């Protein structure tokens, strides 16, 4: 598995409020979280079945 999505999401600066999808290792699968709209990193899935599809394998 990756290591970006052990990390947490990041919502980055910018001042929209996008619920973009993440792995919460604490949860073993994903997320929804604040996105910036920018900067965006591997840990910030538009849809629970991309960062699965991606992290997914536990």
């Amino acid at each position: 598995r990756p290591d970006f999505c052990l990390e947490p999401p990041y919502t980055g600066p910018c001042k929209a409020r996008i619920i973009r999808y993440f792995y919460n290792a604490k949860a073993g699968l994903c997320q929804t979280f604040v996105y910036g709209a920018c900067r965006a990193k591997r840990n910030n899935f538009k849809s629970a079945e991309d960062c699965m599809r991606t992290c997914g394998g536990a």
